[PDB]
């Protein structure tokens, strides 16, 4: 052991290495939970070091655990308690963090390390979008984290993160790590020409190959328009979103991935929606999603509890205080004045109101929603000797649910302090957060909640992955397997064995 350090300091530099646990701390607790012992957190500072640095922990027959920031929600970008059967290495790539657009901004080549926030910027100047706006984006996710995960942001049009235009690396059966070029791309054969074309920023359109396969999940918005279908908008453990470096989970070592970007969205206006009647909001969204020509850029939903815990913008102030349920409703171009003219008409009937935000007032409304999930995090460490921890759930709710607020049985409802709801509203994602009365028995709260989800025909992760608080379904077990066969990256997730070869 003091010679694979000593090789990792060769190859990364010492001060790109730690191994002292007060030091390594940052890096393995999780975002909201999770927590687990790891021999060491290397930062490699270009790809063809991610390649050595890979290929001297198999050799050295340690666990790999790549990590970008780490604001996986489920304890799956974390080590995970301490039983593993090997030492476990993280590999931080926040230093890969440089991006390549192609032709004129169509599609990008993001790196392990580039942030949302960094493509957000680059294309901006370029009249394009990226391809996922999500909560963390403002603190510092990954592009490649939300690949590795199918994240889903608040970008209705968009689907689930996506692509099968990726460079990775993969430890087959036999426990040998291979390089895999599928980026569409001409970069060399082998893995010191492939990572130095693209270390060097040496790629130019001409080694671009176009061949059909897809570099974002297409047709979601056939999908997500489909208000009749008796299964969730996006999910997961959905089998058509995981591809290779496409919900991976850390299974395999994602170098690079192809992603389609988009026209920048004409003149958005945020209409602050607000109803006391659940039935209101499931007829907005139907209605949308069956008629409008334009189909919102974001519809975001908060319910009262949570905005209150979260928490000023007086308008809103106005709405928290009048309504228990609020829908925020973001268009562009046309839709703006389809919206504003269908919610006029609805609201001269139907029981809430709606206002047309100000710029600061749309800005500040998202900025409230997003922030929800810390929020729970915060209220518990506050009454900590007082209430349980936090039952988080993430779950995607069958197309055509024509009850999307929960009525839990009294004998569960009544388990609670605090039920914290907010969600991707149009994709019938919802994250639902809960206070327990202190004494109650979570685990066993949780499994009668998982019972009640089957039976509405939900989906569970919906969004954030399985990490280690879900079970994974058949589909990903063997997606995880046939990606790492050793199973020497990032283990157990979804409840799964963390032994050599499963
Ligand atoms: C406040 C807040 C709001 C959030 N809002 C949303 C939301 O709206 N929608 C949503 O879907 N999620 C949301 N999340 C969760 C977030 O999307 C994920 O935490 C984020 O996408 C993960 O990106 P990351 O860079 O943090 O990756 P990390 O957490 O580090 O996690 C990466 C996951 O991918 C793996 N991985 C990372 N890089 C690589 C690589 N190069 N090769 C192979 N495997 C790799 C890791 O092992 C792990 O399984 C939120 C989290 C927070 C804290």
């Amino acid at each position: 052991n003091k010679a694979f350090l000593n090789e990792l300091a060769r190859l990364v530099g010492s001060s790109h290495l730690l191994t002292d646990p007060a030091k390594t701390a940052r890096y393995r607790k999780g975002f909201r939970s999770g927590q687990g012992d790891a021999l060491a957190v290397v930062f490699p500072g270009s790809l063809l070091e991610l390649w050595r640095v890979l290929k001297a922990c198999v050799t050295a027959d340690k666990i790999i655990l790549m990590q970008a920031a780490n604001t996986g929600l489920t304890e799956g970008s974390t080590p995970n308690g301490n039983d593993y059967d090997r030492d476990v290495v993280i590999i931080s790539t926040l230093r890969l963090d440089k991006l390549h657009v192609l032709g004129k901004g169509e599609q990008v080549l993001a790196y392990p390390g580039t942030t949302l926030y960094s493509l957000e910027k680059a294309l901006k100047p370029l009249g394009r979008e990226p391809h996922s706006v999500i909560g963390s984006s403002c603190i510092g996710a990954s592009v490649i984290g939300g690949i590795c995960n199918n994240s889903g942001g608040s970008l209705v049009q968009r689907g689930p993160a996506y692509t099968e235009m990726s460079l990775f690396a993969r430890i087959n059966e036999d426990g040998k790590l291979t390089l895999v070029n599928h980026l569409g791309i001409d970069l060399g054969e082998t893995p010191e020409q492939i990572l130095s074309k693209l270390d060097d920023d040496r790629i130019k359109d001409d080694d671009v190959r176009h061949d059909g396969r897809h570099a974002h999940d297409y047709d979601y918005v056939h999908r997500v328009r489909d208000i009749e279908a008796d299964t969730p908008a996006r999910y997961n453990a959905d089998p058509d979103r995981l591809f290779e470096s496409s919900g991976c989970a850390g299974k395999l070592a994602v170098f690079a991935v192809r992603l389609d970007t988009f026209e920048a969205e004409k003149n958005q206006q945020v209409f602050y929606i607000g109803t006391n009647q659940p039935e209101v909001l499931t007829e907005i969204r139907r209605h949308i999603l069956a008629n409008f020509e334009n189909l919102p850029v974001a519809g975001e939903y908060m319910h009262r509890d949570i905005y209150d815990i979260a928490e000023l913008p007086p308008r809103m102030k106005n709405w928290r205080d009048k309504y228990e349920h609020h829908l925020l409703l973001k268009m562009a171009g046309d839709g703006v004045g389809e919206a504003k003219s269908w919610l006029v008409d609805y609201f001269k009937q139907a029981e809430g109101d709606f206002f047309v935000c100000t710029p600061e007032e749309g800005s500040k409304a998202f900025l409230h929603r997003f922030a929800a999930a810390g929020a729970a995090i915060r209220y518990q460490a506050v009454h900590s000797d007082e209430v349980e921890d936090i039952l988080a759930l993430d779950i995607a709710l069958r197309r055509n649910d024509t009850e999307w607020y929960e009525h839990l049985p009294p004998e569960i409802d009544s388990q609670l302090v605090h039920k914290l709801y907010y969600g991707h509203f149009m994709c019938y994602v919802f994250h639902q957060d809960y206070i327990v009365k202190k004494g109650v028995d979570v685990h066993a709260l949780k499994e009668q909640m998982l019972e009640l989800l089957q039976q509405r025909g939900a989906q569970y992760p919906a969004e954030h992955n399985v990490g280690h608080l879900y079970k994974a379904p058949e589909t990903l077990q063997k997606f995880y397997r046939e990606n790492d066969p050793t199973n020497s990256m990032n283990p157990g997730i979804g409840k799964t064995s963390k032994r050599k070869n499963w």
